[PDB]
């Protein structure tokens, strides 16, 4: 009842019983007729108008990203191409744990409150052209866990890596994909997940592995 | 700025260590914008909520000082975390405190000198006046959690639970703004990920898990 | 059980068994975060600043009012003094109905929400210087259901009556004793226990006895 | 300006017997205001439910006439309200609903000529542009749940909940304004206390009641 | 740099350098997130409500004056046709500072801030079917100007021919031309723009002509 | 209604010369208004500035009475204005303190009756003090109809002097003494009766001679 590392071992780490409770840790999103619900619309709208701005460009970019580019687009951020061809241990690491961060740090809440996404609530579409589960974020989620266990290899750049993982959380902002609240909330679950894959032990090996690699080249 | 060369039991960073606060995080809600308007309102719940049963366990949570944070977990880790009964994992979370509380929220801290709740409306707290964004405590109580649940996977949940609610507390208190606190859980998670870089804490944290095992 | 005409029959006509259920009515009050409590305390503001005008003279008046002085406040509204000396009939059919209105028709919401009162609020006193139970208000409830059963008596003055009566509920607004939330709702509540009133051979009986006395 | 005397089967009033809406009500909240920020929140929240039961319900509700409201109580009322099952009752019910939904709301319906939700956004509804405070038919279904429950009080918080969530579905369904059925509660009870004094009215009610009795 | 009176001598009475500096002078436009700017949508919404009133006729009126027409939109006010054929004087001195109020006044603060036009950001049409620029208001500074000047002319009717001017900026809100913060703001620069035309000599030349033209055409 | 009839060293305009405020001002924000939820607002920021520099300032403009405003533009001006330094400038000024402290703004001050807030907030402000004819500011009203004329006297400083105006009024908000609407409101009305001055014999005679006395030096 649910996809896990028993299904899909490249690309979960973690099984159904060893996922974080996003329903029980996150609050509820904000409900529409509260002050709260009133900003998530107001951040959308300046979000909007940024859709024309450069920081608009990068912000559809990023929209096309699908979970496997994640880590590819941090290259920048971290220094050097994240690529299976210029660091298959550590394209790999991150590769094998975008569901237990997208998906299992998630699900719980997701299915629960099946909030409908910005672009839906408005009827019109997003930066870049499941109208449901938009909180919280699956995709930020994934972003931000990436950036702490980036920043573990590369702390000499941690502050461009963090800066890189918050940011791909904004551009679904801005694009229309979220409410800020989504992603806010997905920052929350995404850095409990990796506390969980650091007592696995097949991540340990690849983190090592990661590690060595990177000191490597 | 103090850091591990200056207080060696209370930072396992150096200064040169340390997150960027200013530039990872977003400018606290400035008074006259809808943020700040929910801000208001998320302190006027935590003051009514001061005299149920959640208020109780809030003034509770006010009056631990970082020193306590540890042995606050106890319960949700499912033992005493005490000097006495687990010296190893004591010594682990001790040491980290300032890195998590001070390092990691020093500079936007510093920057914005937000003024606090009960400063603000000029009335005492459930239990300085500035340095409000982000909390020091929630970054400490939140980097923690974040640490003991690598420790008791088993109990990750309950963990993580207390520690996203100690920053609550001090929402519910008047010590700070509902930014205040959401603020500190990204920086706080953030030091983790720098903590797991550093060598000594490496070395207690393998040693704290021993210890669990024993 | 509660209070009801089993145990003061001469404040209630209705039992236990026969009120409404407000909980299950009304829908909660505005919770604090939402944009209607924002609308709440922009009203108590509005009413703080009357407190100086004539209206907030009236407001403290009424504010005085205790539950037994409810029906004789609409004497001016009716047209004559409803006293116990001047309308005994009158003065009993209102009477004996306050804690249905009052009581009965808030109770089950009033104890489940618990909800704060302004000048608890605030910290601050009143205008006419119990914490909780505020919504909905009891008074308000009584207020409403008085003058929908003395419109019936006189409808030649219905509007005259019933502004009085929608007037009740509001100084309760501008002396700080409820949000206007609460009084709003105390209306659909207190037109309520009045259909039920309507079922009541005692409530009949008076009530026809009250109209014939207005005739003479 | 209708009443009794011009279609004495839909009302039971004069026009001098009406309630003053515009004297009584508090004017509707004014775009600019915080009460107004309410209702627009209310409006969208009554938006996404009409993909829900409650939003199917709405729709349903939406396509009642003020004929059909009578009827629409059946369920609450625990037996068919039906000129062929109870016409004592469905006389009773019919020939006020213009005392409800009209002289009572007249005054200041016309005087407001409030814009309605659906014609403000420029958008369909779930199912006249203005008038829209206070709700007329909101007023009707108010003023009948408090008669029928003087009937049948073994059920008057069915009756009760039923008569209310008739208005809440206009709301659900973009024909009105939060502020406009709260409104047309506190009009559509006085013109109830109206109804009560009205001879043909009250021979009615006795009818009506006893034809309940019977059955 | 851009436009001024060495440029188009008869648009303008001043120079770039006497320019008021608007950008220094304004506080900056609502940000969207801010309760000043909810407030500006929500006086978008009562215009636009507006549009179909005897009101929003006016309005959608006013929002066909183009500069060269705002002076002659005030003869019902001032008490006279404003045209050139009626009061040459009085119209060449109206016309002459149309984008000293206009543009030099404006200027700095609305290429700075490149403030989006409500129909642009609601992304429907206006009442009277560019999309920055909007803070502050160049129409309403000249409209504005030319009013505070007008109301010298003739004091005896000063508050009809203020309210006037007052008048033609609520159109553009009612019309969505502009955000209600966008005229409030033109006003300011369009008072200051007068005063600097009292310092030039141009200017004083035409203002005595246009008053010695206001006492003939009385008798 | 004093006038120049009654003042004529305050006043250059008669009662019937007067700007009709009531007419020409749209009411004040009321309370339950989004707008009074801003000025609120404004009212909480200018609080928390009173311990900063521009407080201190603030402070100091809020103990100017109508006779020290003209003083206020020395340092902007460029050169003291004191009646020692600048006797027919300083004399153009101050006879035209009211005509724009109280006539502009008379019609609608005492219309609406609007409370300050201070008094609402039944707070002390940051400098006997009256609590209502808060809408429009008679102070800003002065301040900025003097800035216009200064800034017609002198135009190579008309930005330094024109910021100076505007700050006075700010200052009031700052302090508590009004509300933002009320300085806004101010600055409309205070423009408004710089056009009366310029059609008045008497003001024309000083500002003529305040001129040529500027030139002198």
């Amino acid at each position: 009842t649910g996809n896990d590392t028993t299904t899909k071992p490249d690309l979960y780490y973690l099984k159904n019983s060893e996922a974080i409770n996003s329903l029980a840790l996150l609050p509820p999103p904000p409900a529409v007729g509260s002050i709260a619900f009133l900003n998530d619309q107001a951040m959308y709208e300046q979000g909007r108008l940024l859709r024309n701005t450069e920081r608009g460009k990068l912000a559809a970019e990023d929209a096309n990203l699908s979970s496997g580019d994640v880590a590819n687009a941090f290259s920048g951020a971290f220094g050097s191409p994240i690529t299976e061809k210029d660091a298959p241990a550590l394209h790999k690491l991150l590769t094998n744990m975008i569901e237990d961060a997208g998906d299992l740090a998630t699900r719980s809440a997701k299915d629960h409150y099946m909030r409908i996404r910005p672009f839906a609530f408005y009827g019109v579409s997003t930066c870049n052209t499941s109208k449901n589960g938009s909180y919280p974020s699956g995709h930020t989620s994934t972003g931000w866990a990436t950036a702490l266990v980036l920043a573990e290899i590369n702390p000499q750049r941690q502050n461009e890596i963090l800066k890189r993982g918050y940011e791909l959380g904004q551009s679904r902002v801005i694009c229309g994909y979220h409410w800020q609240s989504d992603v806010d909330a997905a920052r929350v679950v995404g850095s409990a997940v990796v506390a969980t894959l650091h007592t696995n032990p097949a991540f340990q090996q690849q983190l090592q592995k990661a590690k060595a690699e990177f000191a490597q080249h």
